[PDB]
């Protein structure tokens, strides 16, 4: 059982802004979960041919990672705030629904969620 294509990261017909809580969202948010020690897994698509996961897009059929995140934020896909964190919690969402509780990965992931929620809570007013 193959791979999907990746989430779409550019369209040139998709209206976008850059806004100062887009701006927060790439230079706080993403760059603080990027950096954990926690973060590789989540840092691209999951690979389900490698990871011998056959049935992982036929469970999760909105599959998103900090990779596809990055690159949106970095070609200023988004066109506000909320679109970029319903991606974040989508690959929240998406671990705790394919994985166990207790499971390694759902521990990164809450560990990863916990600093996202920090960081949203203080998500500035848009200017
Ligand atoms: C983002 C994400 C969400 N869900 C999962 N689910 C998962 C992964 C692998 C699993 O293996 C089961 C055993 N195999 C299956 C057949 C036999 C062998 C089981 C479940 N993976 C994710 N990304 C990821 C990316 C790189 C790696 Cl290396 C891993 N591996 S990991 O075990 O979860 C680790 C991070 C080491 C704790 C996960």
């Amino acid at each position: 059982s193959m791979n999907p294509p990746p989430p779409e990261t550019s369209n040139p017909n998709k209206p976008k802004r850059q806004t100062n809580q887009l701006q927060y969202l790439l230079r706080v948010v993403l760059k603080t979960l990027w950096k954990h020690q926690f973060a590789w897994p989540f840092q691209q698509p999951v690979d389900a041919v490698k990871l011998n996961l056959p049935d992982y897009y036929k469970i999760i059929k909105t599959p998103m990672d900090m990779g596809t995140i990055k690159k949106r934020l970095e070609n200023n896909y988004y066109w506000n705030a909320q679109e970029c964190i319903q991606d974040f919690n989508t690959m929240f969402t998406n671990c705790y629904i394919y994985n166990k509780p207790g499971d390694d990965i759902v521990l990164m992931a809450e560990a990863l969620e916990k600093l996202f929620l920090q960081k949203i809570n203080e998500l500035p007013t848009e200017e």
